[PDB]
Order: structure tokens, then C-alpha cells, then sequence
């Protein structure tokens, strides 16, 4: 049985994180530490404090993890037989390539830190010279968050974005795969985003959503803000303008790892026996 | 019960042709028009004539049409209800802005010389601007070809490639999307290739195979690279390096269609059921 370290990051409805139970246990999850750490080795030595018989481990890094990720993973677990340990990547970011070296998840593949990583973590050229991804399990266009009756856009080539008026606000999520997608295409639009961007996609949704408003519009993947439309109780938000940047979501893994085929072959078992409409069903 | 006219691009093993039989027809295939035109008015006459009791289509344009699209074109025209004609675009392009309008199989849709386009046919951002794409039945990196023993490159961003003056001989396909992956990403390597590329794949699959050898490597779809491999039963050909430029294969209608979701709620279910298994293995044999 081999014993694996995964590496997540908080995105509904991919994988969502509360307070573990009265028990310490995580009956509709599973346990996870949010421990703020890129290095392996306190890593090593939590799990270890977890699993023992003296859990020394702080109470404010254990976590219960559940969403439709977490489904994806414990069933590959299952099928290959394998356990694992479960932590939330310490710079809240998917990874970018930033002073000389890689962020986030990428980052904690190539260092070893993580052994896999799963999440809604986008497969696009540039990560794909570095590291593994499976065959993908879900597909999506960047996509446009506004307010009903606020901005209009067209999509990505709308002039409002390319020569902004004074106060147009719009931004991403810093250290993403969209980030990456509009420095590379449009590096006058990357640097007029970087006051505007978040750190994380609930800071944007909010920034949009609520008063006092904060941005105009908000560039994001298209499948978590269209939970976001999904979940608005007020008719408030709308996702708008032509696709653009489509990418598929995969399990990201060391650069030649020999799990990554077994696992690939799974996911595309489980896309063609209706897993995927299931975990679609359940969570969207 | 609707009528379209469906264009599609003959590229392996997504669409094939064969002669029509001595007396007109098609066992295992779907008959179809290879007429070399992008009027639409043209093609209709022609359908007109095919469907009369007194068809006078010249007979160099009938062929039969099968393979993995074809497959599925058929099952979808079962499943929505709608008959189809089928043609093979005349200028033998998947499509590209080149000279104020885009060529292709883009622009027949854009024209209304297609209602629908069915082949081997990439999703990406330029084309997503103008013309609508179902949910994906297909997905493909680009790959490289090159010959087992030949030139060896790490990926997209090998400098073999992006440095004129060591004279590698590579090239894409006219007008495909790799070849606007490209324009896009590494306009001077761009510009490098345009003496090198081919009209379609065959070309330079036959230019980097066989002898005397002409391209060093070739770019194209990895799906259909690894097509031709696979029926190189001799170990000439390899595809090489790191992935680059994922996309999934859609099908092409106009803008804001009423027809793509109903086609993609049929793909989505078509895959969640095996079918799409069922073709690849199929069709890659
Ligand atoms: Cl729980
Ligand atoms: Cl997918
Ligand atoms: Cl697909």
C-alpha cells in the first residue's frame, strides 16, 4: 500500500474546509491539516504527531475537508489502493512562476513537499513543462463576473478592458492559471489588474457581490463563478462576454511519475461510468 | 425534422473517404460531396440535383465519408432528429483569419455555406470569439513528429526551435490551430516556419517519413501524430517532448446557435455512457 501526501486548495465546490467534530473526527469528510508550511519536513512531523497516540498536534490546523475533489480522491484511493495524508497548500495559491521559482501547488510538486495535488487546478502549457497532470476530470472557460445591471462586457477583447476608463476596477485571482493567461496575451491589461487582484476567488466574489463594491468586474474560472451565480440568492450576479482560455482541471503530479497513467486511466473509467455526472450532480 | 448541411475536412482517423461503389452508393459510410466550392448556392444545386430522381452531380465529387465523426454525426442526427447533407470544404482548411475573413471550415459557418462543421475541428479562443463550439468530445495536446533517430527536442520550447540559425526544417499545417498556437506564442519562430509548412497533414507526415527527408520535425494535433504512428508498424516515427497547447475538439455551428446545447447535453452523455471509448478504440484500432 503506498502512502501518499496530497496537497488541496479551498475552492467551492471542489473542496471546502470546516472545524473537525466533537471527536476530532470528519464523518462526511476527511481530516486534514492547514498547518501554513512549505516544508516537508514539519509536514513529516505533523502527520506523525496526528497519526500517534500522543496527537500533540495544534487544534487550530486541524481541518475537515469535503467537497467534490475530496469524492474524486477518496474513490481513486480506493481503486488503487493507496492512503494518504491531506493538507492545504500554505500560500493559499495554485502556483505561478514568481522570483526565480514556482508558487503554490506547482511549487510543492517540484520540492517534493506534496507527493499529488487535488483541487480545481488548471492544466496550461506553462505548468505542463514542470509537472504531471492526468487526463482531466472537468473543463472550463475563464469567465467575467458583474453585477445585474452594472458593467456590460463583451469578453476578453470588450475595449472597456483594454483602455479602462478612470475607476474601472477589474481584477484576478494572484498567482492563478487566469492571471497567467492574461500576462501572457495582454501584459498592458496584467499590469493595470495588479492593484485590483485578490488573493483568493471569495475575495473577489465578495468584492463584486457585496457593498460597498470594490471591483466592477472579476476574471476568474468560469466554473466556480458560475457556482457563485448558482448560489445568489438575490439576483445579483451574472457571468458574462464570449469563452475564452479554456482549460481542463487535472490531478497535478511530480514531472514522469508512473502513477500518473493509473490514475489517468481511472478518471476516464470513471468519466465514461457516469462517476463525474454524479460528483456534477451532487455538488453543482 | 431539420436539414443541415454539415462540412467537414478529411483528416485520420476522425473522417476518411473512399470511392462511391459502380452504381453511386455507400455501404459503411456516409455519401457526401468533395465539390470544392464555398458558395453556398452552388451546393445547394448540387445537393438539389443528388436528392432528384434525374441526379446529374458530376461523379468525381460523390465519395463515401466514414470514421470516428462520422459515427458520430450519425448518431446525433438519430438522437436530435434531423437528416444531414454532407460536404468537404473546398479549400481543405480547418480555418484562420488570413486576408479580412476567415477561411476554412470557420468561415463556411460564418457564411451560411454550413450549418454545422464535424471533424477533427479545435476549440480555441480566436474561433470562440465568433463561432460557437459544443462541449468537447475530444481533447489533444500538439505533439511533434520526428524519426526515431533523428533530430531530438524537449518540447515547444526547445532552442532548436527558436533559433534560425541552426536551420532545422519543421513545420505545421496551414491555417490549422497549431499554426495560430504558434503565430500567437512565438511570432519570429512563425515567421521561421512559413517556408516549411504544409496544406494538410498527410504532407507532412510524408515529408518527415519518407525519403528523400524534408522536415526535421512536424507539429501538429497529438491525437492525430499518434494516429500515424500507430500504423507505423516499422519504428520510424516518434512523437517527442513535453505537452503544449491542450484543447478539446468540438462541433462547429454559427454564433449563438439554438442547436449547441442540445448537441452538448447528447456529447456529455455520450461520454458519460462509454460511446466515446467505444469510438477511440474504434477507429485508433
Ligand atoms: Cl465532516
Ligand atoms: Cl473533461
Ligand atoms: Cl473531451
Amino acid at each position: 500500500k503506498l502512502h501518499l501526501r496530497v496537497v488541496t486548495l479551498i475552492e467551492h465546490p471542489f473542496v471546502f474546509t470546516r472545524e473537525v467534530d466533537d471527536e476530532g473526527l470528519c464523518p462526511a469528510g476527511q481530516l486534514c491539516l492547514d498547518p501554513m508550511t512549505n516544508d516537508s519536513s514539519m509536514l513529516d512531523r505533523l502527520f506523525s504527531s496526528l497519526h500517534s497516540s500522543n496527537d500533540t498536534v495544534p487544534i487550530k490546523f486541524k481541518k475537515c475537508c469535503y467537497g467534490y475533489c475530496i469524492d474524486l480522491l477518496e474513490q481513486l484511493a480506493e481503486d488503487m489502493n493507496f492512503d494518504f495524508d491531506l493538507y492545504i497548500v500554505g500560500d493559499g495559491k495554485y502556483g505561478a512562476w514568481k522570483n526565480g521559482h514556482w508558487t503554490g501547488l506547482v511549487g510543492d510538486l517540484l520540492s517534493g513537499t506534496a507527493n499529488m495535488a487535488v483541487t480545481s487546478f488548471s492544466i496550461n502549457t506553462a505548468r505542463s513543462q514542470v509537472i504531471d497532470f492526468t487526463s482531466p476530470f472537468f473543463s472550463t472557460s475563464l469567465g467575467i463576473l458583474v453585477r445585474t445591471r452594472g458593467t456590460e462586457l463583451s469578453g476578453i477583447h470588450d475595449p472597456k478592458l483594454h483602455h479602462p476608463s478612470q475607476g474601472f476596477r477589474f481584477g484576478t485571482v494572484r498567482e492563478s492559471s487566469a492571471e497567467d493567461y492574461v500576462r501572457q496575451s495582454f501584459p498592458e491589461m496584467h499590469e493595470y489588474m495588479r492593484r485590483y487582484n485578490v488573493p483568493a476567488t471569495p475575495d473577489g466574489v465578495q468584492y463584486l457581490k457585496n457593498d460597498p463594491e470594490k471591483l466592477d468586474a472579476f476574471i476568474m474560472d468560469k466554473a466556480l463563478l458560475d457556482y457563485e451565480v448558482s448560489i445568489d440568492a438575490d439576483c445579483k450576479l451574472l457571468t458574462v462576454g464570449k469563452p475564452f482560455a479554456i482549460e481542463g482541471y487535472g490531478i497535478g503530479l511530480p514531472p514522469n511519475s508512473p502513477l500518473t497513467s493509473n490514475i489517468s486511466e481511472l478518471i476516464s473509467q470513471y468519466k465514461s461510468h457516469g462517476f463525474m455526472d454524479v460528483l456534477h450532480d451532487k455538488w453543482y
